[PDB]
């Protein structure tokens, strides 16, 4: 059973801005997603200090970047804390509401799209390069979910009956036709070195 | 009753590096503490979405910067999530252990002290300007604590029987004799504008 939801108006407006604005420095999407993964990993690590059973879903704390030319996807995988159904449907959108407003105000004040991460909505920079984003996530004490959106004001959530992940988040970027450079090893390696050099977790770039 | 603890060796080593290294761009301490406050405020806001009773200790989410020439202090106050006794004594030091190692490696690799925030140990940049740091903190379901350190490898924690805060953290910087510029309105305002322009909470700079 697939449920369809409308984004909050402000989020839909943000996504359209991201999709519509002429902005060539698209590569910043990768720094934002890795930064989200790092935050998610910081969260599970912190929580495991007071409750060590939280690592029973997996002890290794890392980030994998997986390009697939056959499927035209770049997947960012982490073993961070994961997201609950409420995160996916309600909670994150509520945080995203005030961030969006500030960001859209800052852009009019002369800021640029690369600063999106300072407003807590960097996940949406995925839409710089992806026609569709699929997010597979698994939080302790909740089921595994698949969230999906090709923008246009709506997203879906289903209970994921695919392959179990243990704990964490996979962001699958279905790349736009003209954005397949982000499937190239040299290109990803360049970007990670330029913007994500000091992340406190191993980042493995998979090869094809 | 005041308890005295030793920092972990790596943290003590970090503090000595911060205190000893010739480094003129000391003003970055303020961006790091405001960033910590913003993170703490993000935390309480997020948690209150699933448990609204968490805001019974105070709904207003903000940052105050309070200079006091008489006491030679600059205080950074937030109404974020606050810290537990275990945070103060154990948990934060455990996170700080891996961050320190990476940071001290990056510095040898050619990085500079301003990048300290990317390694999760930015709190310690307080020692660029402060001879002593006093932290008053109050987390829901725990008592109010005072943490204190003038470095030298040890810190203290006591149950705080001073004035109740409701919920959040006050970082009181007892400034070094030659660092009283950070008590000046123009100077603080300049620094906040330069480095903390897009924080998602009101930051009130108090006057004297
Ligand atoms: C968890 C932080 C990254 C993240 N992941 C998502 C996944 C699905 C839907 C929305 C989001 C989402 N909204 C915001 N503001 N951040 N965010
Ligand atoms: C809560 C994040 C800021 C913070 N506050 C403290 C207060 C007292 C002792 C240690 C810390 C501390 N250690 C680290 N790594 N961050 N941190």
């Amino acid at each position: 059973e697939v449920e369809t939801f409308a984004f909050q108006a402000e989020i839909a407006q943000l996504m359209s801005l991201i999709i519509n604005t002429f902005y060539s420095n698209k590569e910043i999407f990768l720094r934002e997603l890795i930064s989200n993964s790092s935050d998610a990993l910081d969260k599970i690590r912190y929580e495991s200090l007071t409750d060590p059973s939280k690592l029973d879903s997996g002890k290794e704390l890392h980030i994998n970047l997986i390009p697939n030319k056959q499927d035209r996807t770049l997947t960012i995988v982490d073993t961070g804390i994961g997201m609950t159904k409420a995160d996916l449907i309600n909670n994150l959108g509520t945080i995203a509401k005030s961030g969006t407003k500030a960001f859209m105000e800052a852009l009019q004040a002369g800021a640029d799209i690369s600063m999106i991460g300072q407003f807590g909505v960097g996940f949406y920079s995925a839409y710089l390069v992806a026609e569709k984003v699929t997010v597979i996530t698994k939080h302790n004490d909740d089921e595994q979910y698949a969230w999906e959106s090709s923008a246009g004001g709506s997203f879906t959530v289903r209970t994921d009956t695919g392959e179990p992940m243990g704990r964490g988040t996979k962001v699958i970027l279905h790349l736009k036709e003209d954005q397949t450079e982000y499937l190239e090893e040299r290109r990803i390696k360049e970007i990670v070195k330029k913007h994500s050099q000091f992340i406190g977790y191993p980042i493995t770039l998979f090869v094809e």
